[PDB]
């Protein structure tokens, strides 16, 4: 149930930086979308892609500026 998701913030202009979250899967996953998604008006739509690796929730969120 507890987890650790580790988000990478990919920018379209070229810088990346990371937050590291920990709490209930589901309820964690949700909050880090929404957190996503306060970040699309000054950084363009932002696309996911998911990887469990050692057990931790890597999420690469990319936006297109």
């Amino acid at each position: 149930e507890e987890v650790t998701i580790k988000a990478n913030l990919i920018f379209a202009n070229g810088s990346t930086q990371t937050a590291e979250f920990k709490g209930t899967k589901e309820k964690a996953l949700s909050e880090v979308l929404a957190y996503a998604d306060t970040l699309k008006k000054d950084n363009g739509e932002w696309t996911i892609d998911k990887r469990v690796t050692n057990g931790v929730i890597i999420l690469n969120i990319k936006f297109a500026g």
